[PDB]
This record gives structure tokens, sequence and C-alpha cells, in this order.
């Protein structure tokens, strides 16, 4: 089998991108943000508390003939950004793009964070990091994917994000005609749940290209590019009038500036980020102080290759016996 849905962005700085998901019997569609940087499956739903949901569309259990209360099962969750939600669980057929799992654990959520109650076009969150990292209580569940694999014609995953503009996520097969040149795998690590992998440098706009390792994840549900200070610092150095602000909480710059390129390595070939898919506006409504896309992972504990840097390609996530990722220019 295969599946295939497009994916979209929130807003007009490509915050998030949010993808259908058919929930139960009959189906129920929500619009859920893809991470691969997580492994829970959760949604607002009827039980979610009231005064927590403001204009997002919920999941009713109670409305599904397929869905099947997971006797004594609980979670709950915390995220990089702070925000956090927990809840009870559900299991329900769910089907991506035309991909259909029967069986799959749907969280249900009782208690969600402001940040989740305040976007309103986020439904909830579908995770596609490893299954080791779901938090689901005192039996841990499989993701989607996981789910999904044995079926898949290939078991593996890609992500096709678009700048200011749609995407695509496949399942089970490779769109030879979504990139260009050929796709380059590198190894992961699975020890810490995540799609970890190690970039071989960076150069910044025009400039000489650095050989140096850069382990991190490659991470759809966060949005900017965090890396080493001393990477972060190299290439904002490049924008006249850019600086760190501890008050913003990162780099900002001139929303006058021209922002350079930045260059990632995967093995010998080399992804291209082009400089405004770096930009992220004003930091208020009215600001010449535009916010940074690249941004220092110091105090994260982990470097990530966000949707700044993933949108710059194609990127196959390959969840063979032994994993990899790959990446190709589009």
């Amino acid at each position: 089998s295969t599946g295939s849905a497009t994916t979209t962005p929130i807003d007009s700085l490509d915050d998030a991108y949010i993808t259908p998901v058919q929930i139960g019997t009959p189906a129920q569609t929500l619009n859920l943000d893809f991470d691969t940087g997580s492994s829970d499956l959760w949604v607002f739903s009827s039980e979610t508390t009231a005064s927590e949901v403001d204009g997002q569309t919920i999941y009713t259990p109670s409305k599904s003939t397929t869905a099947k209360l997971l006797s004594g099962a609980t979670w709950s969750i915390s995220y990089g950004d702070g925000s956090s939600s927990s809840g009870d669980v559900y299991t329900d057929t769910v089907s991506v793009g035309g991909l259909t799992v029967t069986g799959q654990a749907v969280e249900s959520a009782k208690k969600v964070s402001s940040s989740f109650t305040e976007d309103s076009t986020i439904d909830g969150l579908l995770g596609l990091a490893f299954s080791t990292l779901n938090t689901v209580s005192p039996t841990q569940q499989k993701t989607f994917f996981d789910n999904a694999k044995a079926s898949l014609d290939s078991p593996v995953f890609t992500a096709d994000l678009g700048y200011h503009a749609p995407g695509t996520y496949n399942f089970g097969f490779i769109d030879t005609t979504a990139y260009t040149g050929s796709i380059t795998y590198t190894a992961v690590s699975t020890k810490q749940g995540f799609w970890e992998w190690t970039s071989t440098g960076y150069a910044v706009g025009s400039g000489t290209f650095k050989s140096t390792s850069i382990d991190g994840i490659a991470d759809t549900g966060t949005t900017l590019l965090y890396l080493p200070a001393t990477v972060v610092s190299a290439y904002w150095a490049q924008v006249s009038g850019a600086k760190s602000s501890s008050s913003v909480g990162g780099y900002v710059f001139p929303c006058s500036a021209t922002l350079p390129s930045f260059t990632f390595g995967v093995g010998s070939a080399r992804i291209v980020i082009p400089g405004d898919y770096i930009d992220f506006g004003p930091i208020s409504t009215g600001s010449s102080s535009c916010f940074g896309g690249i941004q220092s992972s110091a105090g994260i504990g982990i470097n990530i290759f966000g949707d700044v840097a993933l949108k710059a390609a194609f990127v196959v996530f390959n969840g063979a016996t032994t994993p990899t990722l790959g990446f190709a220019s589009k």
C-alpha cells in the first residue's frame, strides 16, 4: 500500500504545516501537525476542557463506530518549546492520504497548554519519530508509520515541505519526479528515539564550505534551524545589523536586509537554504526588526534540522531494519 497527502503551511511564515487525517467511522477529518520529532498521535476532542478549545476541530469518539477506549491508558507529553498536553486513549481507524491503519492509538486530549489553544489551525499532532518515545502508559503505543510499515510497498515516508506553499507527505514510495539529482543517504542513530544524523558541515552564502560534524535531528515539528552557537554566529555576522537579543529570545536582523543562503552537508552532497527561507518577519506587528530562522541550539541540548532546513530538500525517512535518512535538492 501507499499514501499521499498534501501538507499546507498554517500561516504566511510557514510556522508549521497541517495535513488532513481521517479518524474513525464515519471519517472525522482533523488537520494534524506531522512531527518527526515526537511519537504520539493526539487530538483535540470532545473530552478536551471546553475553555481550552478555541476554534479547533475535535474528534468525538462516541460518534465513531470503530472507536474503542483503551482501558486504563493515559498519556502526557511536553515539547521542546514548553507546550504540553495529556489525556486518555482510544484505538480507531486512521487514514492518511488513502493509507489506512486499523487499531491506531488515538490519544484524546483532556488538557492542552495555552499555545495549543491559541492556535486554531492545529487540531493535534501525528508523531513520526520512533515508537520508543511514545508516552502512553502503562502500555506504550506504536506510531502511525510503525503500524503501517509492514503493509507499505517500501518501509519509508517522505517529507516535501513547501516554502510559502503546499507540499507533500508520502508513505510507502519515493516519488522520483519530486526532486532533482540524486538522493544522498546518511546514517541514523535511533538511540534517543529521533531521526538523528550527522551533517558534514556548512557554508554561509557564497563562502567556503567548513567541514565539521554536526549531530542533529530531522524534525518536521520544529519551525526553525537550531545549530551550534559558533555556526549561528558565523551566519549572522554576514548580515549587517544582526544581533542576538536576549529580550526577544534570539537573533534578530533589520527587515531591510538581504539574507545570505545557508548550505548544510549531507555526506558529500550539499543542500542550499535560500536566504528568504531564513526570514521570519517582524518581531511584533509593525516592527522593522525581523526574527531569524537560524538560531542557537545552546541550551536546547540538541541541534535541530527543523522546517527551515527540511523545506529546502526532499527528505526520505527510511524505516528499514537499519533506518537511514535521505536528502535531495528539489
